[PDB]
């Protein structure tokens, strides 16, 4: 009966962590690791940084309050060996425990260490059940399915949470109301002002860290807004669901210059780090629609990406990996260009997503899809690069949610498993969601010469290459057809284009 270590990561930060059920304050211990193996796996946003580092410093002041023993090993702590297996490896050095206890984390390479982990003690490993799917379920759901669909496991999802459900029917007589035909926001419209929460205290410890040990991590730090605690996350989901929510449906895929949040929640940053949970979130904005504060429109949309796309990403990740890391189904073997580091293009549009990830480690989705993501693939990076950048830009990324959402919906590089066709466009696309076009210096009505937008060229020289296997894939019909009434003469240059454009911008 000499007790449990309890090990806690910088993603589990919360009370209901299954690796802390049923502890016993007496006997046992929580440990906590700063850790720089984790904080240069991949080279963090400065502001990642600072998120989990506060965030697990405040979670141990509140498991003290508990009553719990927290083994705390922060950074500058010179004996920490700087890994989690070195740290549970002296932590049970220094004291009797009768097994360690954990909670299955959400990369699989620290998983998989993890578990192959010879320690003196046996180590027992427990599902994350903060999420809605268990790794499991999601198994049994997609077995015997040639192809995995979001839509058939969102409805399942939505019987099983019964969310936004009237009894056996689902609210409003259909599953989804996905209004198509969403437009560019109006030329009067101006995006509301978004609470951020001042660094507390122990914000501004960590981010004074931060700024002095890790400068060449990419991303400034200074402006951190981002919530570290649940008083802090709360405070961010109260905004968004009483002064955002109601507007979601109607601009969830719109651009503007310079206005980097739009009507978005901002909550991904502490959901994934468990600040927040995936149920409550949900059903308060039921309850918004249910006590008439919001449209069901807006909030099926927003309840739609949690336990529709966050679960199905997750599930991919855990039923395709290892494998999944390393498929490159288009072949891509270019550079990643400069300017997504530095920002330094004439892409007002992808200058623009640049700017917001290194000034806030955040853009929206449509952003990460249809700007950088879609250029990458146009480009033909390998999909090693384009994983490294969503990794270290963004301060929601975590490999169990960016490598699908990145290797899979962005650049196909997947195949197709997990969006099932390729999010290809032109600057068309840009321009009809956008006001960055004509304030760029490019020309989105130009598909060759200098002053052409390079997702002209670039779009229809990446229909052209895999054309083959774009056919065999069916969801790409019209592009194809209009490919193949283009006379040689057209085709033949924007290839010649696409090449310079290559060459110029450092791809290959
Ligand atoms: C190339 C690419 C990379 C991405 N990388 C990440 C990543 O590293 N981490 C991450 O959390 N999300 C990632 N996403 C999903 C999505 O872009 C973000 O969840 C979202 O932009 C975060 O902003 P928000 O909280 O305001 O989202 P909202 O627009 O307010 O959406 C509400 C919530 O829905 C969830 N959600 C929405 N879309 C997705 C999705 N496609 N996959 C999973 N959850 C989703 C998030 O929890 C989000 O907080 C990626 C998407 C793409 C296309
Ligand atoms: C920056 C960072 N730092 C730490 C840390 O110091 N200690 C820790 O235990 N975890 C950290 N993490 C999170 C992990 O690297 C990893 O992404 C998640 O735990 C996956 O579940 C991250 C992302
Ligand atoms: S013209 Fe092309 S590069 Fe310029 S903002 Fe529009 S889509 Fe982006």
């Amino acid at each position: 009966m000499a007790g449990a270590l309890r090990l806690v990561l910088g993603d589990q930060l919360s009370d209901n962590l299954s690796a802390l059920v049923d502890a016993d304050l007496s006997r046992d211990q929580v440990l906590m690791v700063e850790s720089r193996v984790e904080a240069t796996a991949w080279k963090h946003h400065k502001q990642k940084l600072v998120l989990v580092w506060s965030a697990m410093r405040q979670f141990a002041e509140r498991l003290r309050a508990r009553g719990f023993n927290v083994r705390y090993v922060t950074l500058e702590d010179p004996d920490n060996t700087g890994s989690i297996g070195g740290e549970l490896r002296r932590a049970l050095e220094a004291r009797a425990f009768d097994r360690v206890i954990r909670t299955a984390c959400g990369k699989w390479g620290l998983e998989s260490h993890l578990l192959s982990l010879d320690l003196p003690v046996p180590m027992e490993t427990r599902e994350d059940d903060r999420f809605l799917c268990s790794r499991a379920q999601f198994a049994a759901w997609a077995e015997g399915r040639r192809e995995l669909r979001m839509e058939f496991f969102y409805r399942e999802m939505r019987r099983k949470t019964g969310l936004l459900m009237d009894g056996d029917q689902p609210a409003g007589g259909r599953w989804n109301f996905d209004a198509e035909n969403r437009r560019k926001l109006p030329p009067g419209l101006r995006p509301p002002e978004r609470l951020r929460i001042p660094p507390n205290p122990t914000t501004q410890t960590v981010l004074e860290q931060v700024s002095r040990g890790f400068d060449d991590h990419f991303g400034e730090v200074e402006g951190f807004g981002w919530p570290t605690n649940p008083d802090e996350a709360t405070a961010i989901l109260d905004h968004f669901i009483a002064d955002m929510l109601p507007s979601f449906g109607d601009w969830q895929d719109a651009m503007s210059w310079r206005r980097p949040f739009l009507w978005h929640s901002l909550i991904s940053p502490a959901l994934n780090i468990g600040l927040l949970d995936p149920l409550d979130i949900c059903r308060r904005a039921e309850a918004a629609w249910r006590e008439g504060r919001a449209p069901l429109n807006a909030v099926e949309g927003f309840i739609r990406q949690i336990i529709g796309w966050r679960e199905f990403v997750r599930g991919i990740y855990w039923l395709k990996m290892p494998e999944y890391a390393q498929r490159n189904a288009l072949d891509a073997q270019g550079k990643l260009p400069g300017f997504y580091w530095t920002g330094q293009t004439d892409m007002a549009c992808v200058a623009d997503t640049v700017r917001a990830a290194h000034d806030h480690a955040y853009a929206h989705h449509i952003q990460r899809l249809m700007v950088t993501g879609n250029l990458a693939m146009l480009l033909g990076v390998h999909p090693d690069a384009v994983d490294d950048w969503y990794m270290v830009v963004f301060a929601d990324a975590y490999e169990w949610v960016e490598m699908p959402n990145t290797r899979g919906m962005a650049t196909f590089a997947d195949g197709g498993i997990v969006g099932s066709k390729p999010y290809a466009a032109s600057g068309a696309y840009i321009d009809r969601m956008s006001d960055y076009c004509k304030g760029c210096r490019y020309d989105v009505k130009k598909r060759l010469g200098d002053d052409a937008c390079p997702f002209n060229a670039l779009y229809w020289d990446f229909i052209d290459r895999h054309a083959q296997r774009l056919a065999g894939n069916g969801r790409m019909m019209m592009p194809l057809r209009t490919l193949e009434k283009m006379p040689d003469a057209e085709r033949e240059a924007f290839r010649k284009q696409a090449r310079a454009l290559r060459v110029k911008m450092g791809v290959s």
